[PDB]
């Protein structure tokens, strides 16, 4: 199927390069429309306000001096005389777990590729902080993935948010649909004094209070299981609406 | 009751000390943790690589070097000893619509708000630029406050507030919304810049546009104050159930 | 005389109005062209990949989405109908010393400034952090005494003032110092600590007692409550290297391995 | 001779791989501690408010997540059990010329290396944007040509050389040549366009004809397929001013108005 790939590391990221390479070998077009620097821990909104700067690298790659969202959708809407069946956006170059998702370059990618009407899946691999990063595991689990969706289609208003732990092939226990977890409720706040004798503050580790038990992405990627979450796209909260709706009725009422 | 008020326009932006003086007004107990300058367009995430700096700047203000989920987090986890019943987030020099709202730094703090347990109200003036009604968004606020305390959030859940840049008097009402979709209909716009390079603008949103009756676009165009309820956890549940079994293959053979 | 008066800290900073005022009630015309946000820590380069957006606030005042070099050469090449004889950067929020200056976004409005072949000074606030106010009219009363005696005695070729007001009252003010640019970079070593993660974490340390902060320098200077005035040069080229690196760049250029 | 190589494009840049293996294939021992990521539009001062993170990606290179001083920085003071003799910064994917050097994230890294007491030089590619592929090897065999150089012949107090290198084969260069920098900012006119909304916008327009980019100059060099070498100041002081500014300062000791 035609694949469009794109991913917040930069179009030169050692995880998109070899995720574009696994998704051709698996006999997908693929073209390539990636940050043309890491954009990772950057704004994911559109850019409105300043037009972007595209150049291509080859004839399968663009290099957009934009955020991921910005690639995916100059990609889709103009860029490109090309219509993919499907946005992968990855490979990450850490995870995309728990409540980081929402704020994830990597994840805003896929979104774009949602909020223009594609199937659209999210690959972070699982690096932890310790050797090289097994890319090759998360592209073979990417284009297993990008298989079973050609013959089995997403719901509309869902993206899949894949971790793939940092493991070879084999050491994977397996895919495991997962929820997303939570681990900013448990991390604390740490008082500090920098060197010059600032009052400085850590986000704390995680606590045991964390949400990272079974079920959760955290749990699969941490026992060697490839996460697959499917999350929303619409962040429209629909089941609080009518019970939203009557509250404003009341709050208009007053 | 006890209100933690943050924003991303800065603590010294006018939106968030008109908002804050407000709530101070309705008789709420405000502290302000807000970031120390303007973040709006920048990223969301919590900081977790290196510390984060917040000075006092007074008895109820608090400028935080970090996020506006720094803001929130760090008021909720240590910086206060302070134990706000609700979370208020703005109000925002621009409006917060549809599909940006994923990437909203005033909805970003109200995010966080709740994923530390606190029902979060994320309030946004839509302002259209060529002064911005501030009061009137912060009576928005003080007035859904004012119901949440005795009429609570369902859990998961946070309000999404878009004012429309109007006096009081000229609000046409409240009107709970979907959120709307305009990215779908940017089209992509091919032009030369001045150094001769190709550059390309995210074209403006067409008619094929998701902001047609119901959604917080609709509202807000025809002045009346948007409510969306959004999600905190994006788990799509309902798509749970479903793309198990589509996986359950995968996990099975595996080369 | 006409200035043109920018900073980094934004068009909204204490610092800026301070000295726009303060340089209007000694009448002077002036300018703000200054960034929208604060860009302390962001790059000074001119933006030439992207266009720029400037607000205008108000008759005298304007912001602008871009580093504060691209205020200065807006301002100078089309955005205001307005002829400055000077720019003045500032005022900072906090000191711009020894090393530190030539990454400054004060400094680099006057590099614009200078670069477009106008008079410069950069004005910053040495701040020490403590309450109170920061001590802007004391910087904008230095401000306006030197833009005033810029305009008797003209700068030298390529040459901007970086000047740092210790943030004391104008009475506490031991007085003005020409200065040289001190260095604290090598002096401060690399602290190795760690994150509650346990991860290891590197800070650059305060410097030490190596520094280069000892007399004539700005540094000493302004810990002395004295404003601290250093000339700059704008043009890097070391000119008087340039003799000596000739005489092994010739050999160069016969191409071996 | 050891050789602490960085630059700004990233660690993963690779006009560093090829500046580093070709230094190493010439028999210098390197380090690389460079930016985890491009930061070629960010700030180049150091890191101090926050802690700074270093992984090493093998034996003798370092990813940190900072700017490109705080890789010199923290690899000259205590990062690295390692004495590097000189810091060569690059290969910077793009030139870096002109009034744009004092900016440069590239030229940043060398200027913290002669701040903490090494030469320093500056490489960067004059590319222009065409295929093909970006000649760093040129530019690395320039570096490997200079670096030897320094070894025998030392840079004067305060001076890193900026080296610009032509985006052609080596053997299509005419030479190496020592130059000032030139000057484009001033030549660049503010152009007044409208967005898709209608809104005005403002580029910096392309350098035109009263740019300072003729014979001596960087530009006029690289233009002319020379590789460009300017020694540039560390040591922003300008000191043939401080006798002429001394003179009005004193003045303004009558600090009563
Ligand atoms: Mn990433
Ligand atoms: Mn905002
Ligand atoms: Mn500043
Ligand atoms: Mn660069």
């Amino acid at each position: 199927m035609r694949v469009l790939v794109s991913n917040d590391d930069g179009v030169d990221a050692p995880g998109i390069k070899i995720l574009a390479d696994a998704l051709r070998n698996a006999g997908h077009e693929v073209m390539v429309v990636a940050p043309d620097r890491d954009r990772s821990g950057a704004s994911n909104s559109l850019t409105l306000d300043t037009p972007i700067r595209a150049k291509q690298i080859d004839m399968h790659t663009y290099s957009v001096a934009g955020t991921p969202t910005d690639c995916v959708h100059l990609a889709l809407t103009g860029l490109l005389n090309y219509d993919p069946d499907i946005v992968v956006s990855g490979i990450n170059n850490t995870g995309n777990l728990g409540d980081d998702v929402i704020y994830s370059g990597t994840v805003s990618a896929a979104m774009e590729g949602r909020f223009l009407g594609l199937p659209a899946v999210a690959v972070s691999l699982v690096t932890l902080y310790r050797q090289a990063p097994q890319y090759e595991t998360a592209a073979h689990a990417a284009i297993n993935i990008v298989a079973q969706l050609k013959t089995d289609p997403l719901p509309a208003d869902t993206i899949l948010n894949v971790n793939v732990p940092d493991v070879t092939w084999q050491q994977m226990r397996g895919f495991k649909v997962t929820r997303l977890g939570n681990r900013h409720r448990s991390a604390p706040c740490l008082t500090q004094t920098d060197p010059r004798g600032h009052t400085i503050y850590w986000i704390g580790p995680a606590g045991p209070e964390q949400d990272a038990g079974p079920g959760t992405d955290f749990d699969a990627v941490r026992n060697t299981y490839i996460s697959i979450t499917p999350i929303h796209v619409d962040l429209t909260r629909y089941q609080a609406l009518e019970n939203v709706t009557r509250w404003t009725d009341r709050l208009t009422a007053h």
